[PDB]
């Protein structure tokens, strides 16, 4: 049981473990595309005696954080232990080696999507963004008198494949402007438009709604032909967001439109009946591990409505820092002064993009302090002006 | 078709319309208890030719708003139009007469629970609190190392009826301290403990978990004998909240615990796996209509982390005001100066308890302003330190 | 946290814990009937500081084992830990005290029904009888030419309550003759005929099919009015068993008859289409803990078709014995000779009534031996001529 | 309406009737592979006026029976009557002609899988093996301290297609050793690995778990992506059986593992909680018709624990025999002595592999005798040491 970087001969074995481990695995050509996003020495495999029984890698990603700041981010993915080698500490060993490499490469943060919610908190990952599924009963949906775009429509119904360039440009603007935003490279746009084709005995053809400042990708569900699934909706202005929803509610053959969006999606407020946009499903999105506390805390913007304050943050087994926050900027310096706020590294990941209130984590004792005032100040300071969203699964 | 205050002879006809209109109606003795909360001239009926075909009333309630301030509140309830008299404007007429009486009596706000979400926005009511149903799969539920109370338990399993006094005192402390809090009078405690008994071919016996600083009322579901429904959980400290959840997760015969709680419930953060507390259901709770804008805005506390700022708020058909917010206090005076922020009265109701961000309503154009800075300032100012909750249905 | 025998004042607290712990709990009058079957010092309670947070008791039962031998049996029941006192070792402590008392009273075996299947093996209990639910689609059911009773019917349709004496006598004959048989006292016949009445918004009226040598109790399901549930069918001869099934298949208004029976129920072989009697559900019934290995092994009959053989059985932490089995009788004496067969005490409980083959437990390594021949000999010796059945839940 | 052997021109018509009659029919190339297992004059067709409206054939099979004895077996299959020619006695006529040919060729037994359970008993076929579906909730599954293989795993995760030779050799060992075992020829291994590929809009890719002494083939279900279906698990030792189940329980992405196995599968006993392996489904497997009673009875081994005994067996319309069973061997000679045991030919098929107890068939009067002692002796004699299993559907 050796742990090392895969050579070219190891990848066929990794694709086998992938096929066996991941129900969403497409195949080798698809996996070879994703592979272009893995840097030299971004992958570890565990071999036995030699077949691959363990793998983990990170991709080079660019994550937008509050203040429209873009951080280089280690995107953890393709993590699998062979079912024949469970409870053998192959995960702990592989995660430890990737975190060593990520830390030493100068990534301030690492991110992942969790297949399960009870395995990543112990490695320093906290849930940082929230997914909401909204299901609209569009037969009762009337737009409010106040809703924008209520002449002729600026939204066009188009073949996704013929307007790639327009989607790329709209997404590029979106991701630079929104916390949770990720740069989407060429190979992930190749994959998105591939998954947009009708598969024989699979998914149905996908259509696009195209606005100068927004797009929605949607398809009719395989089995329920009265449900339209919005796979992606990216709007840069409120005009674009409302116009795309007028078009989607205009799908008169459908009973229901479903979308995975965020808790602050304004759609419910566009309707005379907020309740018609039901929350069916709610889950953690992106998980963040802060690799370097001072680098991360200093890199993001803070609320400019919070008055300058100072405190001492202890991260368990992650350092103690004098934290000065003033006019949306933070300075974070080593100190041995008595801590005023204590928290595990994962709790910091959860606060970092403004998705979770410090008051809430405090109420669960994930975040300790004997000062209510400091709690309110952290809450306000760490809050994000632009609501935090999830870019894409990796 | 006359509109007037009911005499004693009208109530049997009102109970008939109630039985026909409300599936949760219990009977005349129950209705006569609720009736003790209706003031002289708090009820209107529409008679035809004379049977009752229309009714509406308000109860005298005490609503806690941010800053632990208690407002007298007109609680709208028992609103019904006979199915034989629909689309005859009996609602508009009855609501108009009650709002006249509520306004002239000096209630700063009115509140209701909506049977439907598309009928109260036009009368100036905005959704002000959010209900979340959490369902825990308690077979996988492990408390975090950081979770309080992890000697001997301070929680007791008791018959609800034998510890009324302890529940009353705990609730009384809870309601004075939490936005959305309502004073619960004697007759509503009589009703709560009545609905806690096993009904022949109805609900099962209810049990209580009693802590010095919290209680939970729970029962096993009628049909699914592996599901425990928490009807009420009121905790005054984080210790009480966690201890009651250790006890509920200790119901080893159950697969699932379900509760109606709020979006900021810390329970998910008490567990090693946040995902085990799934959000199954999400809906508007209390709806608020601001009867007097200056009285309401001046009565609540504001975030003390927001720096003093001034603006002009126009409420559509509800006045224009110079709004000065400073050190958690507001002054609100008539002005004819140009408005900087415009919104319908219902949008103000939605902001009033801090459940909805001004940024979100702005993104839907329910709230108009050409100043991003003022938007962030309203967001921070109107936010509530203590998370907003729903007391009880009326 | 004291462990002691309950006084008269403790029982109200025990009934409270019962109501909270058991969804099948009826009430105090019912519990007080069952209580008549608990001997002096048959109950333990754990008090805190004083409310009951723990209880366990055994009832005095008479269990028929192979060879039509009746053993005094400690029937463990009414076992509950308050949800506020989990993971505090109250079960281990209570079970240890009852086993001390059971052992010292001279019970050779103890029995229970398990609410869950993963908590009793560690206390020496093994699953000893198997329940099968058969569901017959009676619309296709034709009896075989070979099936008995195919003049006039000897089966009568009767009110259960008017023929108590006939049911008692038939059951008394059944239980003396069948492994798994339990003596049913007067108070359990009072309970059976009570649960046979229609409950307002509960179960429907129960009817009896009465043969000189058998009865079936049945009722129509609460919700599915095309399903008849056979609550109990006790037949002393094959004639009685077939006649009662001709009558049940004669319920022409029903689509389905369901019964909880045993794996060797001959019903499938009474039909031209064995498949029409589908096995819907299968579970452990009675669990046995052997309190005294030599007393238990010497008390039961063995297959007379197995030729005299000798071996050494080691029960883990339960003694080592020279085991001589010959002409359906066993002698079991202390030895220090090398063991030829090793097994935990629970594995012995599972073998004791002939429901599980030694070969099967061997294949799972629950039962160790380096002799295939001895395995076949144990299999044949421990097999029961009369198939093993479950009497009633306690 | 003529009955004869098909010429080469009849097969296209037979494939048409197959496609119309069998939902599991794949196509002509697949059918042409199976056809290689049909001997010269193993097929009958009924032509009308000339399209095929009737067909039946047998394949040459090798069935392992108790005592590890391999019998040549007529495997009845591809039996269909056109829906236009029902109730015309085409089945009775075709079955009669194949049984003539099977008898005259010197097959001691014939076997089939029944599409329905009420049509083959009248032709002398009795259900001889039992299928159990086990569904494991693998999230709660913990192996017992006693379970084998609890260093490094000897189980490998492999592509089925790359380890054909290893599966063939393991199966060949399995089938020679187990009652119900069938030789699987090359063309049935071609079919098994063909059905193991992912079909576009069909089944998902199949994976193998490979041990030196066992394999499991498994795939994720089409629709329920949290369920793994074990299509085949063949273990030669208990070590192999437990190791393959440690691997399957190691599929951490799945909630449920389902397998079609036998009533004596030791899996439930490998777990701390036997109940986690639920029996969801139970059905007849292989059906046996004894073509030659003396040849069949003399060919199988009997329990060596049963003391030499003699009796007279009458098979209805199938002969009367002096049956002497001693030291696991039987002699079966014509007699006209008074019968002591009577049964239809199908009842003998059901007893032949030890799946059904003579006591059980006696209790249903499918098997007549006025001697309890002889019944116990038949039970013990006919019982199989190695538990009876089902090889593959034909
Ligand atoms: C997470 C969203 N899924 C679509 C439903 C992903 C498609 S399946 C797939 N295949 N190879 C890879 C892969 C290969 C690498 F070398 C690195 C990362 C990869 N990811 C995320 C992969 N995902
Ligand atoms: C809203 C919560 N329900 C319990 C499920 C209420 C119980 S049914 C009922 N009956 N009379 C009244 C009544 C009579 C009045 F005069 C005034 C208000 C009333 N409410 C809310 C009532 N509700
Ligand atoms: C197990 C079958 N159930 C019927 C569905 C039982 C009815 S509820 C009940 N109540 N008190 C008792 C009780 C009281 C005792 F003191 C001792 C044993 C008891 N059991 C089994 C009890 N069961
Ligand atoms: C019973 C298991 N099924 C797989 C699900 C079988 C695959 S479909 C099929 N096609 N042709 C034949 C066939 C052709 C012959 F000439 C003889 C036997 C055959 N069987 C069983 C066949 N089965």
């Amino acid at each position: 049981v050796t742990l090392c970087s895969p050579t070219e001969d190891d990848w066929p074995g990794m694709f086998l473990l992938a096929a066996a481990s991941f129900t969403d695995f497409i195949g080798p050509e698809s996996a070879t595309a994703w592979r272009t996003l893995v840097p030299t020495d971004g992958a570890v495999v565990v071999r036995d005696g030699s077949e691959v029984v363990g793998m983990a890698l990170y991709m080079d990603l660019r994550l937008t954080v509050p203040g429209e700041v873009v951080l280089p981010t280690a995107g953890l993915s393709f993590v699998a232990v062979a079912p024949t080698h469970r409870r053998r500490g192959l995960l702990r060993a592989m995660c430890a080696e990737l975190h060593r490499r990520i830390a030493d490469s100068g990534y301030p943060v690492a991110a992942l999507h969790a297949s399960e919610g009870g395995i990543y908190g112990r490695f320093g990952y906290g849930p940082a963004t929230t997914l909401h599924e909204l299901t609209v009963d569009r037969r009762f949906a009337r737009f409010h008198a106040d809703a924008p775009g209520g002449g002729g429509s600026s939204v066009r119904l188009v073949r996704p494949t013929e307007h790639r360039g327009e989607f790329e440009a709209i997404y590029e603007r979106w991701r630079q402007q929104v916390p949770g935003g990720l740069l989407r490279p060429q190979v992930l746009w190749d994959e998105l438009l591939a998954e947009a084709k009708a598969a024989p005995g699979g998914d149905r053809e996908s259509f696009a709604l195209l606005h100068p400042d927004g797009y929605a990708l949607y398809r009719v569900d395989r089995t329920d032909l009265k449900l339209a699934r919005v796979s992606e909706l990216r709007a840069v202005t409120a005009d674009a967001h409302c116009a795309l929803w007028r078009a989607l509610i205009g799908l008169d053959s459908m009973e229901r439109i479903s979308i995975i969006t965020h808790p602050q999606d304004p759609l419910p407020h566009l309707l005379t009946d907020t309740r018609l946009a039901r929350t069916t499903w709610r889950q953690d999105g992106l998980w963040l591990r802060i690799m370097n506390v001072p680098a991360a805390l200093e890199a993001r913007g803070y609320a400019h409505e919070v008055g300058e304050f100072s405190t001492v943050l202890e991260v368990s087994d992650g350092g103690r820092f004098a934290l000065k926050i003033g006019d949306g900027r933070a300075r974070c310096t080593p100190t041995d002064a008595a801590a005023e706020i204590e928290m595990d590294r994962d709790v910091l990941g959860s606060l970092y993009l403004g998705a979770h209130r410090a008051s809430t984590l405090a109420a669960a004792n994930r975040l300790r302090t004997k000062d209510s005032q400091l709690l309110r100040r952290l809450d306000a300071a760490f809050a994000s002006d632009v609501p935090v969203q999830t870019a894409f699964e990796f």
